[PDB]
RNA sequence: AAAAAAAAAAAAAAAAAAAAAAAAAAAAAAAAAAAAAAAAAA
RNA sequence: UUUUUUUUUUUUUUUUUUUUUUUUUUUUUUUUUUUUUUUUUU
């Protein structure tokens, strides 16, 4: 595999592309030809290597495996030990992962039903099950897939990471371990091997990534194993977790001793203006933290890679060589993973409450209950003051919305969520005896896992619970729109997204302090609550709502301080919901497991995965950060700051002025975050911006390539859906684009993950028919022949997809590699940038030559060509609807990860009156005859991701009729649509004169794409901009309807709204309501369906992933300049920027042939003719 | 006068694809009741 | 034979996957007719 005519050549041909597919066919279905491929006893087991620093530095690494991997201690069960009682596991055991050792020496001796025997069958599901996380297939075609990837583009096997593969996986004539999804179980084959190496596998492939991304060349690929391998001498997660925070803190080193690098100068509209060169030497206060960090990673590290960290230091001269080693550098230390264990075994480091740094206070209470509660509160000092200071003047603004919301219907509108639900709301919840259930009711602990951090406890939704906590949320809430400082905001994906964290990173006398916050789930105590509590509280005195069920509003008896009787009065009904909620607060999450029983946690405990939580952590922060400000404004020094946004985990702070004002209130905002009880590392620089998955340093992007986890589900479980796994791969991909140093090792990789991996798809047909869709089907498909089983009504028959499924318009949507005409002319190959959608429909014209195609004045396909590398037949495959559906519900959650989680912490419960509106508006819909299909609905949604998250294919007679119908003679239908797809482009003589932020991005990279000379630069120099007015009108969509759907005439949305306009037009303001369309939404729908009945289906369609395009243009205004277009046609149609979509589209599918020479246009006859008879917005209603 | 072929246009019955909506079939999942097997105190 | 666990047989309600049947909805298309023109023979 490492040659063909492909891997030597890389362009897709007769010969080299059926090889392709014949040859992936076997490294797929074969459990055998795998085993082979991977384990060759053909290869040189390297020992020593010379490589090259990911910036060129010559290393050189050497493989050394240890012993404990090759011959893991037995079990010996004092790694995970008990309490004496057994209540559950000994405190500050080391280990909360697992621990290498051999797969058979942990057995069952025990009988059932003891402790014993259930912790040895937790721990056995806890290897052989915990351990399985894959997305496409098994393991070991993932393997193939990055391991093939690697050989195709090296054109050699001699790696090292095969020489891992070699060395560890293959101790016998078979695979040690393989995954059944029947059993969803790891099952071992080899029972001296060791235990962790089923996650070895996902690391490999996550190591393998990083190769042919670019990131790690070979020998920091031996480094990293290395690394990885000597993290596994006790235990892999454990023993990385204590490095992955030191592992990476050191650029600031690298940052330090660059001196003077230049930068791009941001705007803080998203453009680039100028470019300065600045001094990166950090501070005195900075320059002290790196001799304890130079101590620390002494004492911890694995010496080879520390010593390629000392060099990180010492070698690099730039700013672009701290942002590469610290990819490397980042990449070694850390994986594309999922941590995870038994909940249990983890429960106490992670939700268990901590203490420390200093105590809370109470505020005296002033108003109190004959309870003896808490009505009005107020603070002594000093940190309840502080924050009051600053929350205790929205209280008179916060008075009146809340006021004018009728909480009655509040809840209502949730339950009906997630008529006769009102009935329901009252018998239940119009009784006090509501609150018995509530405050008895257990809170069950839900964990998260993440990607590069330790499994994150999230409080869980309805009810009774949150019953109780509701009306404080429902003022807590109304900050968000009196404060920049908390951000909820709209995420657009684009480097709209960070814009103002450059903005500041490129201005001058700056201090850059990111809060890593963490930890406010265990680190808030029951008395840290208070500095909220009095908040909401001194709101609830002003909010006058008379029934919040159940509580009226009445006359209570009180007790001041100063007064010893009791006194009359009138108290609210959010005054007393307010009143109960501190007043009666248990936070314990108790995980009930097959062990243990059930579990408990002691209070304090106070996890923010929902709105009430997330909204009560960003509360509190505000009010210190803010209230400290005003706290040194009433001392007389100058306050310093810029912005705060408190993100998901993180807060940020930026200063200005002089290092005394700027550095003594960053010291102070510290003191101030941890005498409110916080202990937490406050990172300062002159420039960086930490977070996660973000990391802007000088005004560039350098953001993490590892949290994205390509290979490994969080479920596990496995789905055999092909149109959805390829819709994750492409996904992840363009989550990739510019994250990764050389993105065209992501489209080799993910090509051999989408031929490797997704193949076979297995399916029924009934015993009646066997031959007779294997012959239909197996004219142009190739499929699997079985033995009709003994007396089933449908047997199993597998299918081999043709490799150019990949790259087909409804198939999977890829960025296609060249092929060849039958001129001996390449096509264009595809640069990440492009369109899948409609647009992936040209592939089919340029195989056959358009330029001929406008040549010969013709309508045609070559079915010729296209049948032989198997266009046609993955056609067929595509028009038999074969394959399994998506709903757009699963398009709701497109995976791409976000800056903030805040947005989807408040968004469980945010929107309420909305989600009721669109619920009732389709219902009635749905009452008058034309329903709507539940991906449509804005009301509905979220609910098979709330409501459904909390509960426990066949060929029949039709399909052979299908079947017989279009397999006779497929002959790809053309639509004539395509005729816009005819235009071609020439290649002018003259130059492309760059915009001038070409020179700005050309010194130090922007991204890891933007290097100088290389497609996201020189891309960016052709376009590389973004509109913020367009962004802004596409986040005026977005928060309405809940996304951004870029329209098209195949959304279900238009069609279904079709159906209901041409019917009766009547429902369309019923229907508008339902799927919450703004008023310029409404406008594009309604001339969408005057266009849609005049002129048919018309349009040109393409899409571009928001996160595709990171920092390019999405306006396809850029390409006026770019391209030209002969007077022709000009003279003859009326259209315009169509023509710029086809330039823009183009140039963006390009931009690795493109030197810089102008184009021309080129359009087919025909495409005229379709055009002139056709208005310009009806193919781009939008415009 | 004739009819036919060929070119193209207009109109007309019918299979199919897909959203919603109804009935049946199958298979699996969760609960229950009636015949029997082993049993721990009597 | 009174107190407790499982299993098999039979029965019911609900749930899900797929199949089949029927309609409205929105498009693709054998076949028939009329019309503008060329061709042929008595």
């Amino acid at each position: 595999l490492h040659n063909t005519i492909f891997s030597e050549t890389r362009k897709f041909t007769r010969e080299s592309f059926k090889e392709i597919e014949h040859l992936t066919a076997r490294l797929a279905n074969d459990s055998v030809a795998r085993h082979d491929f991977l384990f060759n006893t053909s290869i040189a087991l390297i020992s020593d290597y010379s490589g090259e620093d990911s910036n060129g530095n010559q290393l050189q690494a050497t493989i050394t495996i240890p012993n404990e991997i090759i011959n893991p201690k037995e079990y010996d069960p004092s790694d995970y030990p008990l309490a004496e009682d057994e209540s559950f596991f000994k405190q500050g055991h080391k280990y909360d992962y697992l621990v290498t050792f051999r797969a058979g020496s942990l057995t069952n001796t025990y009988e059932p039903k003891t402790k014993m025997y259930k912790l040895h069958a937790a721990l056995d599901k806890l290897m052989h099950v915990r351990q399985r996380k894959s997305r496409f297939a098994d393991l070991w075609r993932e393997l193939c897939a990055v391991i093939a990837s690697l050989d195709v583009w090296y054109q050699t096997t001699n790696y090292p990471l095969r020489t891992y593969v070699k060395l560890l996986f293959h101790r016998g004539d078979e695979f040690p371990f393989y995954e059944s999804p029947s059993q969803d179980r790891i099952i071992f084959n080899d029972k001296s091997v060791a235990s962790i190496l089923p996650t070895f596998v996902y690391t490999c492939c996550q190591v393998g990534t990083a190769i042919m991304s670019g990131i790690l060349t070979h020998v920091e690929s031996i480094v990293a194993m290395n690394h990885f391998l000597h993290c596994a001498k006790d235990s892999y997660i454990d023993e990385k977790l204590k490095i992955k925070g030191i592992g990476r803190s050191w650029y600031q080193e690298a940052l330090h001793n660059v001196g003077q690098a230049t930068v791009p100068v941001w705007s803080q509209f998203n453009e680039v203006i100028g470019h300065r060169r600045k001094s990166t030497s950090e501070p005195h206060f900075v320059s002290s933290t790196f001799i304890s960090l130079r101590a620390k990673r002494a004492e911890l590290l694995y010496p080879e890679f520390n010593a390629y960290i000392n060099r990180a230091i010492q070698l690099s001269k730039t700013q672009n060589d701290v942002a590469n080693y610290y990819a490397a550098c980042r990449a070694m230390t850390n994986d594309g993973t999922f941590l995870a264990t038994l909940t249990e075994l983890s429960l106490d480091a992670a939700v268990f409450p901590r203490i420390e740094q200093r105590l809370v206070t109470r505020p005296a209470v002033l108003m109190s209950n004959t309870r003896h509660e808490s009505l009005k509160q107020k603070y002594t000092n000093g940190v309840g003051s502080i924050a009051q200071s600053y929350l205790s003047s929205f209280t008179d603004e916060i008075a009146k919305r809340v006021n004018g919301i009728h909480h009655d219907e509040a809840w209502l509108n949730f339950l009906t969520t997630s008529i006769v639900m009102q009935a329901v709301f009252a018998r239940e919840y119009r009784t006090p005896e509501r609150i018995f259930k509530s405050l008895k009711a257990p809170i069950k602990l839900v964990e998260r896992q993440q990607s590069d951090r330790r499994q994150r406890a999230i409080s869980g939704l309805d009810n009774d619970r949150l019953f109780l906590s509701f009306m404080p949320y429902t003022i807590g809430k109304q900050i968000y729109e009196l404060n920049d400082n908390a951000a909820q905001g709209k995420q657009a994906g684009n480097a709209f997204d960070i814009g103002e964290m450059l903005y500041w990173t490129s201005q001058r006398n700056v201090l850059l302090s990111s809060i890593d916050v963490a930890g406010m789930d265990a680190s808030v105590t029951t008395n840290t609550k208070d500095i909220y509590n009095t908040f909401v509280l001194d709101v609830a005195s002003k909010c006058t709502v008379p029934r919040f069920g159940p509580y009226y509003a009445k006359n209570m008896e009180v007790f001041e301080v100063g007064k010893r009787q009791s006194q009359v009065r009138y108290v609210n009904a959010a005054w007393q919901a307010c009143a109960l909620e501190a007043a009666d607060s248990q936070t314990s999450t108790s995980y009930e497991s097959e062990i243990f029983g059930q579990v408990k946690n002691a209070e304090g405990t106070y996890p923010s995965g929902r709105a009430d939580t997330s909204t009560h952590h960003t509360v509190l922060l505000q009010g210190l950060v803010r209230g400290n400000e005003l706290k040194r404004a009433s001392d007389g020094k100058n306050s310093c700051l810029a912005t705060i946004k408190i993100l998901g985990d993180d807060i940020m702070e930026i200063f200005q002025g002089s290092e005394s004002d700027t550095y003594d209130h960053a010291m102070s905002n510290a003191n101030i975050l941890n005498e409110s009880g916080f202990a937490t590392t406050a990172e300062l620089s002159q420039n960086s911006i930490v977070l996660l998955q973000q990391l802007v340093v000088n005004g560039t992007f350098w953001g993490f390539a590892d949290r994205i986890s390509l290979w490994t589900r969080e479920d596990t479980k496995d789905i055999g859906r092909l149109n959805l796994a390829m819709m994750e791969l492409n996904a992840l991909i363009d989550d990739l684009v510019f994250r990764v140093r050389r993105p065209e090792g992501l489209k080799m990789l993910g090509f051999f993950c989408g031929a490797i991996c997704l193949r076979r798809f297995t399916l029924s047909v009934d015993n009646k028919l066997y031959d007779s869709t294997y012959n239909n089907l197996s004219k142009y498909m190739t499929l699997i022949k079985y033995d009709k089983n003994p007396d089933f009504d449908s047997t199993l028959m597998s299918l081999i997809l043709p490799l150019a499924w990949l790259f087909m318009p409804r198939g999977g949507e890829y960025p296609a590699y060249p092929f060849e005409r039958r001129d001996g002319t390449f096509t264009e190959d595809e640069s990440m940038f492009t369109a899948r959608g409609a647009y992936k429909r040209r592939l089919l014209y340029d195989v056959s030559n358009i330029r001929e195609m406008i040549q010969q004045n013709s309508m045609a396909l070559d079915d010729d060509l296209l049948h032989e590398y198997g266009f046609t037949g993955a056609l067929l495959l595509i028009d038999l609807n074969i394959l399994d559906l998506i709903d757009e519900v699963k398009k709701e959650d497109i995976s791409p990860v976000k800056v903030s989680e805040l947005a989807t912490s408040l968004e469980q419960l945010g929107k309420l009156g909305e989600r009721e509106k669109s619920r009732r508006a389709a219902s009635d819909l749905k009452i008058r005859g034309h329903a709507l299909s539940n991906d449509i609905v804005y009301g509905y949604g979220l609910q098979e991701k709330i409501q459904k998250s909390a509960m426990a294919k066949r060929v029949s007679s039709r399909l052979h009729d299908v079947i017989v119908a279009k397999t006779r003679d497929y002959k790809i239908s053309t639509i004539p649509a395509d005729a816009l797809r005819l235009h071609e482009f020439e290649v002018e003589d003259v130059t492309v004169d760059l915009l001038p932020h070409a020179k700005h991005t050309s010194y130090s990279s922007l991204a890891y794409n933007m290097s100088f000379g290389s497609d996201g630069w020189f891309a960016f120099a052709l376009l590389g901009g973004l509109d913020r007015s367009a962004n802004l009108l596409r986040l005026d969509v977005a928060s309405i309807r809940g996304n951004y759907h870029k329209f098209s005439y195949d959304d279900p949305v238009f069609k279904q709204g079709y159906k209901i306009y041409k019917s009766d037009a009547t429902l369309l303001n019923d229907f508008f309501t339902a799927i919450s369309a703004g008023p310029k939404e409404q406008g594009i729908l309604l001339r969408a369906f005057a266009y849609y009945s005049l002129y048919g289906n018309v349009e040109y369609h393409y899409v571009l992933s928001p996160r595709q395009l990171f920092f390019l243009s999405d306006n396809p205004v850029s390409a006026e300049r770019l391209v030209r277009i002969p007077p022709k046609y000009y003279v003859s149609t009326q259209c315009r920027a169509l023509y710029n979509i086809f330039s823009y589209l183009h140039i963006l599918r390009s931009i690795a042939n493109n030197w810089g020479k102008r184009l021309k246009m080129v359009l087919h006859p025909g495409l005229i003719a379709y055009v002139r008879g056709t208005s310009q917005g009806a193919i781009l209603p939008e415009a």
